[PDB]
């Protein structure tokens, strides 16, 4: 039979009042036979009538894909509200219920460092700026490579690897040019999460 | 049906001088009404037979997997030299035949970079002292902190990401307390590449 | 009867994984009446086909030189594994053999000084730079008076004279014309040995 699938929203957009955020229910293996399938949406056990089932899609197993998408609150989402999606199908022996909420565990302030490039590294082309991210949970986040607040045209960042901390850590490898770097250019990594002051902080960097 | 996967060695076995690395070729999903598997080896397309076949195992899926190894000598894998393995079984429709060698695409000499740990990290017990290595080709690297040219531990590695210059690059965050770095510690950090002098090359870092 | 003599790579070739390192086995006083020679070649025991035997050549008392080489792994010669050298030849009661490996010795970091001229020797037309490289062992090293890393005009290489830590020592005599080093050049000797990190290292010089 089919098999459901429930995503949260984007982390901005639960941070972002000018945002939307919303959950997506996701139907996968619906079957041609019964391809039809009824979306009931509930938040936190109340039934909410703003979420939308988005077109059916035939899978290369030859099955359908149905979604649903339930626009949430941004105080239900920040708060850690449950939002139930319940599926209903005729190749269902009995309805897929699944529920999301903010993503587990306990918040934490990311405390955002920005390593300058090394010495060495002068004698080279092009120089990384390296935006430590960390002390963060949940990973709903936005990491914000900047000068001085105005993001940056190149970081490359890397996964939210565990930090010695318990805590996901990444890197934003703000690559930057030799001349940007040693020029003393007022760089900043900043990060959005329900965690910070602001919801948002900004620690500067330079060459320092 | 089968399966047949060929991996090349380690790359520090082939990047360490003190190693011996060895290439091997895994297959997957061979059925039991017909487990026999046939590895025949191959340098540079020449049959060799310091390669070795290796135990015939068992699937969950009612399969069997065959492997068989293929030692290589440093020059051979640095030079470019390809290992191919043959793989029977009477569960593939054909003979299936994997080759490998070093890791194809242009070879970068890494540059490897003890980036400084952050102003803002001051504020904390710990600060992470970062090896980056940059501008390196292939992926086939082995990171290592260190100090006065000799190792250091507490570094993770990032994964060889993809650099701005087209390149890999990964991070290596030694991490370590405040102290050391604001002491002015000579740290350094060792890369070995197949493109590295020595195939080996260390940098420094203090403050 | 005739004779072999193994020789080791060059210690270069053995560091350096851009370069092949190989042994050398040379076979003298071969007779005329039986000019053919056999070599077979192991390493550490093990029978290996990638060494080549060199053209025979007739010596000053009109016996033949033949000459084996056999093309060794990096990581077989700075591990010191052991090559075997076999010679077979008619003028011989029975086979001679002969092995060789990395250059007998623990291994030593070099400690590379470079020692500026005299004060007096200003006066003179031209000053040598000292580069004493000591504390290293064994004798397989390359030794390189550069400036900032770039080898030399003019080091005359004293030998490896062991020193009074019981290594070998020796200075590289940059020899360099007045003005280069009055003028504060940033000399180097760099020294390339097994037991250095990177198994190569550099020291600037200056005049200071």
């Amino acid at each position: 039979g089919p098999s459901v699938f429930l995503f949260p929203p984007k982390p901005k957009d639960t941070l972002m009042i000018s945002r939307t955020p919303e959950v997506t229910c996701v139907v996968v293996d619906v079957s041609h036979e019964d391809p039809e399938v009824q979306f009931k949406w509930y938040v936190d056990g109340v039934e909410v009538h703003n979420a939308k089932t988005k077109p059916r899609e035939e899978q290369f197993n030859s099955t359908f894909r149905v979604v649903s998408v339930l626009t949430v609150l941004h105080q239900d989402w920040l708060n850690g509200k449950e939002y139930k999606c319940k599926v209903s199908n005729k190749a269902l022996p009995a309805p897929i219920e699944k529920t999301i909420s903010k993503t587990k565990g306990q918040p934490r302030e990311p405390q955002v460092y920005t390593l300058p490039p090394s010495r060495e590294e002068m004698t080279k082309n092009q120089v990384s700026l390296t935006c430590l991210v960390k002390g963060f949970y949940p990973s709903d986040i936005a990491v914000e490579w900047e000068s001085s607040g105005q993001p940056e045209n190149n970081y490359n960042t890397t996964p939210p690897m565990l930090d010695s901390d318990g805590s996901f850590f990444l890197y934003s490898k703000l690559t930057v040019d030799k001349s940007r770097w040693q020029q003393g250019n007022i760089f900043s990594c900043s990060v959005m999460h329900e965690a910070l002051h602001n919801r948002f902080t900004q620690k500067s960097l330079s060459l320092s």
